[PDB]
């Protein structure tokens, strides 16, 4: 499966996370112009799929999914 799940924005998402070695909700809320629910959404899909680790600071969550290319 993929966007059954997955956020339209997600695939975008991780390689934004990804591309940035960091993955922030209120960073994709500006970059992807999505509502924050959204954005902790494709971030909390990203931590379900691994590419974000548990949250340890304010709203800032570890990318550990290196980007598509490089």
């Amino acid at each position: 499966h993929g966007a059954e799940e997955l956020d339209p924005l997600f695939d975008q998402a991780v390689q934004f996370v990804t591309e940035k070695r960091k993955a922030s909700i209120s960073g994709v809320q500006r970059q992807f112009r999505i509502g924050y629910n959204r954005a902790a959404r494709i971030i909390e899909q990203m931590e379900a799929q691994g590419i974000v680790s548990e949250q340890g600071h304010n709203g800032n969550r570890e990318v550990l999914a290196p980007p598509p290319f490089d």
